């Protein structure tokens, strides 16, 4: 279960919001992304630290993920307001986010 697995956690995530059936399972999946989100902070395609850049500037890298991860949970906020389709659309934003970013930053 190497880096390829972190992607798996994130995989089933888009899967459920896409198939949440109800705004209820949407909040659930997004709550997992919260976990899989910052977890990627220390487990992302570029693993940020590819050797030993500095070590403290790492949480700052969270600042970058904090942005993309910020609108994800905001979808969690919306789904609570009944944004089933809209929250799902925000889902394809996370998918292309990484690819558009150039496979995130790898």
């Amino acid at each position: 279960a190497d880096l390829e697995d972190n992607w798996e956690t994130l995989n089933d995530n888009l899967k459920v919001i896409e198939k949440a059936d109800n705004a209820a399972q949407v909040k659930d999946a997004l709550t997992k992304m919260r976990a899989a989100a910052l977890d990627a902070q220390k487990a992302t395609p570029p693993k940020l630290e590819d050797k030993s850049p500095d070590s403290p500037e790492m949480k700052d890298f969270r600042h970058g993920f904090d942005i993309l991860v910020g609108q994800i949970d905001d979808a969690l906020k919306l789904a609570n307001e009944g944004k089933v389709k809209e929250a799902q659309a925000a889902a394809e934003q996370l998918k292309t986010t990484i690819r558009a970013y150039n496979q995130k930053y790898g």
